[PDB]
């Protein structure tokens, strides 16, 4: 009943097993509690950290595993599957230190990606904004203003922040849980997606050394650019997991449940719904590995990467809306998973680049 | 910022006008605190069916408004803009009363009928069971009869109004031709009610499971012939149908009213003019698909083909604009800062109640066998 | 068999009986000959003319019949499933004679309406365009250029022309078929809907009498403007007599076929995909009668005609894209019709302002 | 504006290239009045087969290239975007050697599959009947068993290179384990064919019935076990659902090549950007999913699920991006000066031959039951 995968090793496949392992005694028993009281599950990733999944498509030389995208999306799909919004979690630790490995220094190095990627650590990312300035000073930067929408607000070890210094007027920042002047609000009250909090921040004449900035002076828009493609590959694999868990929903009780003297999967109108949402699954599978493939082989991936968030978070919406129509009016009722899993889907639609601006950036690629 | 109604007289319109007022005086100012806390309105149905809004479409003579379905269905359309869970109400206090209406003795009516009408009380409707939803010839209430009467020892689910209403149209087993009706009362002994389902969404109007444990009931309670039950449920399909759309209609509407708002507060500008045109077609053609419909029932004539149409129509378009009317907002329209998220839940079980859209499909190939 | 119709009157009935008796005879019996050979039907607008099918709409004062549009658009779509290309030419011809009617003077009227609304004449309407203008002299006007797109081109008894003379900087014009100067290009080599050709005009120092200049000089965009809404609800119309011909089939073929022991339409799946086109033609039909009676009321009805044209020509390109399936291998042959519906569709979503356009103005509405 | 691939190696790249060149040279100028004039392409099939096109996949110990399906489909993908009548055809001819390569004797392979896949030769493939297109055990073509052979007598229909082919693979029926499979020459004494069929599309190669008239067959000629052709026929299933996948795929790119081109020659501008970026979605999304189910098989690994999806959706695909494809082109999008019209009229098949869409729905629920 799991998924039948290409992979291209016999380690590959054991790193999968492994994942399955871990999720199904450390996830799936504490999922649906700590959903249903908008609680924080302490201790999770620490766990997830010491067998190896927070740091797995990083360089080996600097404690990452160095597995390639076909592999790394594939153990992400698993997570996703048992507990969403930890799979979103795991994604956003992997952008958060991107900047340092592509434009960081050799010393900013040595001193703090070991502990990032030691599994014991998590990471934020701090982009979104609801004009947030960082002024010169002796030996460094006086930072000012707010940001939005951060994923593990006041939970990180660390943030990665995008602040003004025309074209060239943005800086990158590797931000410590401890900085002087810096606060969060309450955390957002959403439809779903409640386990690991999302907050803004505030930053009050907050004073940074220079040895924290990220590349050089007016990198900045260079810097955050360079991360959309694997981004947008991160949310795809998502996606791709909360539909496919919605379909084994469905088909199981369709196979269990009976009408007009018949298991309902036997009407044939129903098995059509059901073969529908089983291709949406696989073809959103088969897009962003292809997108995964041509990125290790360092080939340009651009515009297969917005086509496959694109594809996949189109196909959730779909999926998870059709398994409640398959169980009828239990289907609405939290009996069952499949109206959380519906919740879960239609915010990502909307994050890391809304749909509309997905289809923008296609017309542009072909402009 | 307000609909553009086609209606057959002056008083009609003020009729609307009237429903307007009333909607946005004692529903709109309440409706997200009750929605979010999961607890009932008191004095909410006391207020509208003073006004005459919860017996519209009845004839006078029994103390309805007599109006035609072309103008109650857009009364019912207005109200569910502002409240869905309490639009669906009203929608089942008029099913609840059919039975009695169309099938009973003229002493019957006479008893019974005028306080239905009256505006103070509130009907409910059982027929569903857990082995039994979509598929009602299955059902296994038993109503077993005795000396003057009926002992009726069963199970029933998904009541709408399931421990509050003050009375209940019921269906139980006697015996294809083996099924009956019932009006039982809210004081019925032997009945008790189980605890209200924990939902998606929908909540303020509870809903709830049935008991009943050795529950004598006087044989003049039973309405019509013994072995009618069937044919008596299957004449109220066409007409709940109809209300079902016309709630759709209203939560779509809704809606989109406040995400074109939004889009002007231009985030228009930064493909959402195209997003916003289809979700316009989308209202538009449910509104005038259930109009359709009920200026052919208003005729006398065949409609149950474009009643089926018509809730499969009206129920597809609220998923699919309340979906992307969260879209239009962006992030904040994933927060509880406002409706739309709202919205969207409440959709997805009217493709769901009063016949799965699946079973709609499966009514319209037959007309076409 | 017939539909169902939703009518005002026992007159407005024996309208329809008496178009489908018609139809049934004159256009039925040679429809599938003409399309096949491309092929003009000469003596079948005379007698359409005759029984008052070509000016149902105009004012019986001028010789018409005086009928709403909520009977009119009706006929239209009965004439439109026996032979889309002429419901389309009918249509055009009530375009051609709404300048005159509405801003010519009492005078133009007199000289030229009673023969437009007789029933022996047919007229043709021509505004687009591959910059065509009239230029003033004595006693009238001089004209030059080009013109494009004109249904019943070559064929016509006259011609509505819209031509340059800013904002104020056009004008209308009654073209006789006797114009000197004026000529037409051979036919266009269309998909479908061959039987009324579709032509190019040129126009070569072509003199023409004030007389015949519709309105006052710059009045021309206002006028074209005022012809909008009522083209859009005449192919609505169109269009849904053509879905419901491509319905009318696909229900007859899957009630005698059979396969693996019974009727296809007692396969659940089959019966599905009949009851969305059933669906979609009848929320068409709703739909375009909705705008219509807000037309015979005298309200504004502009928004609602954008939405009846665009609902409606996109219902007919499901439908008949569907009917071609419901059929299997035979449905790709000419033996049958239901290929020839298919190529008729596709058109329809594209001229009277093309789906994209129709989104715009909706937008604009709601802006 | 050429499609970038992910290949195994260099061979395989200029393999594509070697593919390129010949369809932008034999196939390209010559199609459009072919299918104009609705005429056979003399030469083409010759030109190809000497190029190792005809027969890529097929083991070289017989004279094939040995390549994968993973560089086989995607060749095919190539031509499908110059001339979709002809690749159907090549995929045709891989299809009608597959009985013969999988089930046959040592000695029945040594007689005739070098003459096959030589390239001078072209293979039919024989199912089909009036009373059984998507119904395969309900045929009835009749062989009977005589000293030494057989006797057919019967009909067959819609056969892609009927009448032109030099070998056809039949099924008929010689007692539901009542049917076998046969090897017939072109020369075979009492076999006809009637005429071409009149198609809305895909002209150049025909279509064509065929006629069994007391037509004696050496009992040699039987691929298989008498009573082995259902297995026969099913275990084909799979490869041919992924050729016309390929084909699907090609087609809908040809449509989006001259729809981009067209709305940069803006009328892009005066939300045709939308339209545009649904389609290359579209495309994309079919290669990669027919790729995917193509290394399964590379691998030896169960790909029956794969294959069913990969051409449900890629011909979804083509008959919604030559649909749009006419839309962007406007009016002059619908006459014959422009492809894109013949492009439309050619999609609408694919989702009806090899199994039409409603069947592979049917197979992918039975794989979830
Ligand atoms: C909030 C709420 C309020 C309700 N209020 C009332 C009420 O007041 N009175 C009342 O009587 N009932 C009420 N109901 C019950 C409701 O009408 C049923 O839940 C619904 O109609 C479907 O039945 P089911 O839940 O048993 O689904 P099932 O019948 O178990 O169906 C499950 C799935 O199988 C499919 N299926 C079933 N049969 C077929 C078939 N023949 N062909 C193809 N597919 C099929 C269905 O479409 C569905 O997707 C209420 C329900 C809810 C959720
Ligand atoms: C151009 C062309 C070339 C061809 N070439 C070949 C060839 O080379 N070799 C060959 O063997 N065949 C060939 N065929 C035949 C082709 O494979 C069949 O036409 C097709 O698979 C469907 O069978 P049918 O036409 O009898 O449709 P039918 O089986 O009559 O089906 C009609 C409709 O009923 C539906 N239906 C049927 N059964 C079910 C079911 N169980 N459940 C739900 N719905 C169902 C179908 O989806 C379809 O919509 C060719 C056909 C064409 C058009
Ligand atoms: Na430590
Ligand atoms: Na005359």
């Amino acid at each position: 009943m799991a998924v039948d995968r290409l992979l291209p090793s016999q380690e590959a496949a054991e790193l999968i097993e492994l994942t399955r392992e871990i999720a199904d005694k450390v996830l799936d028993p504490i999922v649906d509690r700590h959903e249903k009281d908008e609680t924080y599950p302490e201790g999770v990733f620490e766990q997830l950290g010491a067998a190896g999944l927070l740091s797995l498509p990083q360089p080996e030389e600097w404690g990452g595993g160095g597995q390639p995208y076909e592999v790394y999306l594939q153990v992400l799909e698993e997570i996703a599957a048992r507990w969403a919004s930890v799979a979103v979690a795991v994604s956003v630790h992997s952008l958060s230190s991107h900047p340092l490995l592509v434009f960081g220094t050799e010393e900013q190095k040595k001193r703090w990606l070991p502990g990032m990627l030691s599994g014991e650590q998590i990471g934020a990312y701090s982009l979104s904004e609801p004009r947030c300035a960082a002024t010169p000073t002796d030996g460094g930067y006086v930072i000012n203003g707010s940001k939005s929408w951060i994923t593990h607000g006041g939970k990180a070890d660390f943030y990665t922040l995008f602040a003004r210094t025309g074209s060239r007027g943005v800086s990158c920042f590797l931000v410590p849980a401890d900085q002087p002047g810096l606060s969060f609000g309450k955390p957002e009250e959403k439809m779903g997606l409640h386990a690991v909090p999302t907050t803004s921040a505030f930053y009050d004449n907050a004073r940074i050394d220079a040895d924290r900035r990220i590349g050089e002076e007016g990198q900045g828009l260079q810097i955050a650019f360079s991360a959309l493609d694997s981004g947008r590959l991160g949310i795809a694999a998502v996606a791709t997991g909360l539909a496919q868990a919605a379909l084994d929903e469905a088909v199981a009780y369709a196979n269990e449940r009976t009408a007009f003297g018949r298991k309902i999967i036997d009407h044939q109108g129903l098995g059509f719904l059901l073969a529908d949402m089983a291709a949406a699954v696989a073809t959103a599978r088969a897009t962003y590995l292809d997108a995964a493939r041509r990125r290790d082989q360092g080939r340009p991936y651009s515009q297969q990467a917005s086509i496959a968030k694109l594809t996949a978070t189109d196909a959730a919406m779909k999926v998870t809306t059709d398994a409640v129509q398959v169980f009828g009016g239990v289907g609405y009722t939290r009996d069952y998973r499949v109206e959380r899993y519906m919740r879960e889907a239609k915010i990502m639609q909307i994050f890391e680049g809304t749909n509309q601006i997905q289809r923008l950036v296609i017309a542009r690629g072909l402009t």
